[PDB]
């Protein structure tokens, strides 16, 4: 068995996962077709709460120093962030490639194995173990693992492989995008309706413009590489009138608007994430984020498994938790995408939702589901509001020295937090301290009506979700370490 | 000069005006081309409001014994009419043609006088007055009046003739409706989406349903008469794999998507009201409301000008007050249109419309939205939340006798409402006892802390808006009875 788990596809979703798991302590090979990175940044910047997981692991100061606003938009309409305690927009303009980039580095500094000019072309789950047919630099060879996991994009061959279900929709209409140089384009973060469809446009940053065009009844094409870039070109005048001949490009792409989701997140023996698990059109930034947050459910619970220190019956969770926000993600960037790329047709709709956003809870609601931090996992049948939820930064009083909720994370071992000291706690957790890190502190600058307000004790998966809270909750934490973790020791 | 004002048009919007002119003391002449009452029945019910408005006079009665519900929808999407306190969905059941009926009935009892068989076809604005081209049964005439209303439709012959403005944009699809007997069609009060666009259905109480149909490529065409009906068949099969060749139709018509809005409500002595003002596609049920609503804005108004009772100001405000809402009608009924008749493309943006009107404040605000009770006017720069809105139904205890904020408006002068008995107010009131009816009163079944809780005083305008509120307006009842009322007596 040459590793424990195969990850192939070395995008955001797989470099994500490989570290994970090696924090796990699990052995793990990525393959990626691509000898080096791709050198296009389609998305810019990432989401609040992939940034939070991000900052988890200690990974945030590899990015030099950056920003964060408050203000941005659902489909277009400005929304503030700030409404929903504890939010906003992300990190403004940090482009996929330089992501990419830190996360292959971290994962390496993790101790994962990169194959780099290998591409899997097929396999076969043998029940105890699965194969692994790969094509790399030297040649074709044969690889045995217990896991397999699919993180090779939109059009995955481990799922066609593996024979996943993957219904939905194939895309309907062609747009372009192209990073141009030399042309004096205008502005257009909101785009603008043009007769003939839509168009947007933004600067980045040194010489370099992005254009999105929609011509209302382009057709869906499949195609061997990119568009000529004429032909965008040509797209661009019989939209806005302006001849951008003389342009030059940099990175010139079509893209579309699909919408189908693999009904079950694994079979057997082999798993999904990210963009193979689900594909739609990019809309709203999303891709990325929800991607990188699945590697991040599913790592540690894998790791889990893998070692024989969980019941695979954990390992299921990774589909009961993500499917629900993948399906999610298919609502949300579909709709998001219909506001921003339709005719003067959309307008009204629009304008109601411009009224509707003006309210607390409406604004909340979009902040929330763009962000992700609105996610509540099924964990217990309880009263509290945060069970379920992301466990939000909060400064701590350690013996010496005070410490972060985000930095009791960084070794991705379960937290238990003793806030109110109760050694009743701290020993039914006992046969656990090999997989949990038992940890008594007191709150630093707590917001004096928040969320860990009359909180004895919180237990923190490793993705750095709540799992079990006292008060208010129908187990014990006796069963909650039971089922997140594996039995008592 | 033969009548003090001309009516052009003798559908909802003028038979309510020319109610509600007679009842403001004024000769008031309606022409209608048509010799008889059409016959098709296009919207089915009504709004809240203009269930209220027919109420305000005593109107509601001639309907027979009728129902309201509190289920209704924001295009196609369950609302729950309930949770904006005291609103609800409207009457269900009733044909436009029987709301015509009652109407005329109504107006002709106030004394109206209806010309039928008598088409406009041409007027001039003279300055001190107008005249107005007429070919009736007996041939051309000319007649001369202080104003003409033209209230004769989305093709509006007045509009034309006094040179409005009337931007927006003309129709680009274009739908079919047909009530047929015989065939067993299913219901679709929601609609559903087929792969070539989308149709809807519903059944109407003897032997006949409504069909709805929106095949997505349809063209707009200009026509001379209704489609012949096996076309809406043909269109009917080719869409739901039906044939309704059997069918025998009632009524049939097509109908299409415009947004035009005249940007001037007056221009010297000619006015415009109902489908003339503002054209749209109908959806949501707004067409009639908003139109019988602007010619109770306007009604009294025009009346008290007329007689020399009010500065020419007053009038004014018909516009200042119905451009706003007329506008709104657009984005409403467009918006809604949308949702309801878009493919599987639309259904994302509905599941987040849908996730949204789960709160009280997206409830509310389009149960407000669609029922119009959610109409504040421009009346003064006042703190309190009623101020400009409508007055709602309140039981009251008069001397002897029981009576209501309702029946009070009966005779369409204003009401001055003295509830904590302040001689102070019903003096400075007392120039304006020929136009204003003083009356004081105590609360019956209030609920204990609602809208006129700790209220003194309330001035209501014959529309049965409020003016003027004791505490927290800022201009005292002096200046709001001049503006609205005219000079003091
Ligand atoms: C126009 C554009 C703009 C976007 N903007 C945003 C944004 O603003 N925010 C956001 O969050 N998302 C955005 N996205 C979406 C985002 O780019 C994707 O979600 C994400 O980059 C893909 O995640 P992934 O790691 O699962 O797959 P990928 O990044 O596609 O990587 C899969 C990898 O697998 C490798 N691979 C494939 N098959 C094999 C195989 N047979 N053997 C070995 N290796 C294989 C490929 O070489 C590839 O490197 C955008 C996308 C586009 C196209
Ligand atoms: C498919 C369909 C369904 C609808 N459903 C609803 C609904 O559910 N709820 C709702 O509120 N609304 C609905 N409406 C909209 C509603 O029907 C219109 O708003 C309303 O009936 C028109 O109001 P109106 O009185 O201003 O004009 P009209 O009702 O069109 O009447 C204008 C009158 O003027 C007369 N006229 C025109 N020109 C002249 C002239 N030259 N000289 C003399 N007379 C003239 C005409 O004969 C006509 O009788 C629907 C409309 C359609 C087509």
């Amino acid at each position: 068995s040459d590793a424990s788990v195969i990850v192939v596809g070395a995008g955001p979703a797989g470099l994500m996962l490989a570290g994970e798991l090696r924090l796990g302590g699990v052995d793990v090979m990525v393959l990626e077709q691509l000898p080096q990175r791709t050198g296009e940044s389609r998305g810019l910047g990432f989401t609040a709460r992939t940034m939070e997981v991000f900052d988890q692991r200690g990974i945030l100061p590899a990015f030099g120093p950056v920003e964060t606003s408050t203000q941005g938009h659902f489909g277009g309409r400005p929304v503030d962030f700030g409404v929903l305690e504890g939010a906003h927009y992300g990190v403004k303009a940090v482009p996929q490639s330089t992501t990419e980039s830190v996360l292959e580095e971290w994962a390496l500094g993790r101790g994962a194995e990169l194959l780099r000019g290998h591409t899997v072309r097929a396999l076969t789950d043998e029940g105890d173990h699965v194969v692994v047919e790969v094509e790399g630099p030297d040649g074709p060879r044969s690889l045995t693992t217990r896991y397999v996991v699919g993180c090779d994009g939109g059009r995955s061959t481990v799922r066609k492989a593996a024979g996943f279900d993957f219904p939905g929709t194939s895309a309907s209409r062609e747009m372009f995008l192209a990073d141009i140089r030399g042309c004096e384009i205008t502005p257009r973060p909101i785009g603008e309706t043009v007769p003939l469809g839509m168009v947007m446009s933004a600067p980045l940053g040194d010489g370099v413009d992005r254009i999105i065009v929609c011509e209302r009844g382009a057709p869906a094409r499949r195609r061997t590489g990119p568009p000529p870039y004429q032909e965008v070109a040509a797209a661009w005048q019989r939209l806005t009138g302006q001849d951008i001949s003389h342009g030059e490009p940099v990175w010139v792409s079509a893209f579309g608007d699909p919408a189908r989701q693999v009904s079950a997140y694994r079979r057997g023996r082999v798993l999904l994430a990210g963009d193979s698990a689900h594909v739609h059109l990019p809309a709203g930034g999303q891709g990325m984020n929800v991607s990188v947050q699945d590697s991040v459910n599913l790592g540690w619970k894998l790791a889990a498994v893998v070692s024989g220190r969980a019941p695979a019956g954990l390992l299921d969770t990774y589909h009961e938790e993500r499917h629900p926000v993948g399906r999610r993600l298919l609502m949300n960037t579909q709709a998001q995408g219909m506001l921003f790329l339709s005719g003067d047709e959309m307008q009204p709709l629009r304008d109601v939702l411009s009224e509707l956003i003006r309210y607390d809870e409406v604004s909340r609601h979009l902040a929330g589901m763009v962000s992700g931090l609105d996610i509540r996992y099924e964990v217990d049948g309880g009263d509290h509001p945060l069970l379920g939820m992301r466990m939000p930064h909060q400064e701590l009083v350690r013996a010496h020295g005070k410490t972060s909720t985000t930095e009791l994370l960084h070794p991705a071992r379960g937290v238990l937090l003793d806030i109110a000291d109760d050694a009743e706690v701290r020993e039914a957790a006992t046969g656990w301290s090999d997989r949990v890190d038992i940890v008594t502190a007191s709150l630093h600058d707590a917001p004096p009506q928040g969320p860990l307000s009359d909180a004895r004790a919180v237990l923190v998966r490793p993705d750095g979700y709540v799992a079990w809270i006292s008060p208010g909750s129908r187990a014990g934490l006796t069963e909650a370490l039971d089922r997140w973790f594996g039995p008592a020791r």
